[PDB]
Parts: C-alpha cells; sequence; structure tokens
C-alpha cells in the first residue's frame, strides 16, 4: 500500500484513546482509501511549534488536543468550516500543501447530547468550542473561569461570562477544564452540589472522575466524555479520508472497537 502518517499532539498524550479508534478506521477502510494510513501519539514539548512539528514528520494529518488547540488555530495556513468561530483547531489536514486546520469538538459535542441553558467550566479550546455550538443551537450559555482568560472570545459569541459562580439554574453543567485529568474537582464541592441538584445534566469531557462521581452521588443525571470522543474521531477521520468516508460510517467501527 501507499503509506500515510498521522497522530494525535498532545501534551500530555498517553492517555488517548485516538490511536486505536483511528488505526481501527484506517485498517478496515483500506480499500476504499487506496492508501493505508497510520496513526501515533505525540507527546509535543509545550515549547514545540505545531506546524513545524507537522510538517518534521511528513504527516498527512491529525488531531491536537490539550493544551495545544488554540495554537494550532493561530499557526494553521488556513482554517475552514466551524473552526473559523472556535478560535480552536482540534483537526489538522494537509491540503494542496497547506496546513488545514477543522474543529470536530463542536459537532462532536452536539451528536453526543440526546437543555435551555448551560454553564460551561473552563476557557481553552474544549470550552470554546463548546460554547460556539451551544450559542449556536440557540441555548443562553454562561462560562465560568478563575480568571479573565477567553473572555474576549465569549464575550464576543454573547455569553454571560463569570469568575464568581453565579447564583442561576442551568441545565446542562459542562465540565471543561484539566480539572479530571488531574483527578480533583473543577469547582467547590458545595458549589457543584448547588448546580447539581438544579441541573439535568452534568457533562464532563474526560473519558469515573470527581465531578461525575459527585453528581452520581446526588443522584444527578451524568455523562462522560466517551460519545463525543467517538463522534469527535468520525469527524476527524471523516476530513481524513478527504470527506469520502463519512463520519456515520467510521463511527460504527470506532464505537465498536473502543
Amino acid at each position: 500500500m501507499k503509506l500515510k502518517s498521522f497522530g494525535v499532539f498532545g501534551n500530555p498524550i498517553k492517555h488517548s484513546k485516538s490511536p486505536l479508534i483511528h488505526n481501527a478506521c484506517f485498517l478496515t477502510f483500506q480499500k476504499e482509501l487506496r492508501f493505508l494510513g497510520h496513526y501515533h501519539p505525540i507527546l509535543l514539548p509545550l515549547e514545540s511549534h505545531i506546524k513545524s512539528e507537522f510538517l518534521h514528520l511528513g504527516l498527512s494529518g491529525a488531531n491536537v488536543t490539550l493544551p495545544f488547540k488554540e495554537r494550532a488555530f493561530q499557526v494553521c495556513d488556513k482554517i475552514k468550516g466551524i473552526a473559523l468561530e472556535c478560535g480552536a483547531v482540534n483537526t489538522l489536514v494537509l491540503e494542496n500543501d497547506e496546513l488545514v486546520g477543522y474543529n470536530t469538538d463542536a459537532l462532536g459535542f452536539y451528536l453526543s447530547l440526546k437543555y435551555q441553558n448551560a454553564l460551561i467550566l473552563g476557557a481553552g479550546g474544549s470550552a470554546k468550542a463548546l460554547a460556539c455550538e451551544l450559542k449556536k443551537q440557540g441555548l443562553q450559555v454562561s462560562v465560568l473561569n478563575r480568571s479573565s482568560r477567553g473572555l474576549d472570545f465569549f464575550q464576543r459569541l454573547g455569553c454571560d461570562c463569570f469568575m464568581e459562580p453565579p447564583k442561576s439554574a442551568f441545565d446542562l453543567i459542562i465540565n471543561a477544564t484539566s480539572a479530571s485529568l488531574h483527578n480533583e474537582l473543577p469547582l467547590n464541592k458545595e458549589v457543584l452540589k448547588g448546580y447539581f441538584k438544579e441541573g439535568k445534566l452534568a457533562y464532563d469531557l474526560a473519558y469515573l472522575t470527581p465531578f461525575l462521581s459527585l453528581a452520581k452521588e446526588l443522584k444527578t443525571p451524568f455523562q462522560d466524555g466517551k460519545d463525543m470522543l467517538i463522534y469527535q474521531a468520525a469527524l476527524s477521520f471523516e476530513k481524513f479520508s478527504a470527506s469520502q468516508i463519512p463520519y456515520s460510517k467510521a463511527f460504527e467501527v470506532m464505537r465498536s472497537v473502543f
């Protein structure tokens, strides 16, 4: 076969299930694609440059995870699709010798949902894409962080932005911080209890975190990041396939292997 290389840039990255599910698709769809893709995790030093590394490795495409999604948006040659409004890129493809950035987190999150308003905790690339998608669907969106980081982005979307937890009921409480990665809660336990009591769904992007365990304890409906991982990956695979394998087909393979 002709070979094409792919990977996922993150720091940390060893916990990522992206290689498992992407390689399963590359194997399954090799006849249709007429190439064999192979996908590897790439622990990127914080000081490195996504574009330079993508070119250096000779990748045909890649995903980008924490803490690099906003940087990836900055260093792409071209941004396409909903990524234009996300200020973050999680999917890279070499198209006509240009590094092109997409964002599949926004739609992957949407598709993962079985709500009138939402509280998003966090200010990184995942939070930005989720806020963009939820504002687009007509929910009221509040965002809660510890500093004024990312504030301009969310305010331009029309989000209500907070550093002190708002005394308001939210249908969706979404943990898009890095707290779960580190085995800690993203907020004071009693504050979260307040939200969970009045919430319809506690959603954590990690794929049992302290956030989800607390929701469980309180009998609040909860959802981890598994379905989102599969949909965003499937949507990325569509892009890696030059839009020849539809995300629905990739989803099936990925969900089963995961």
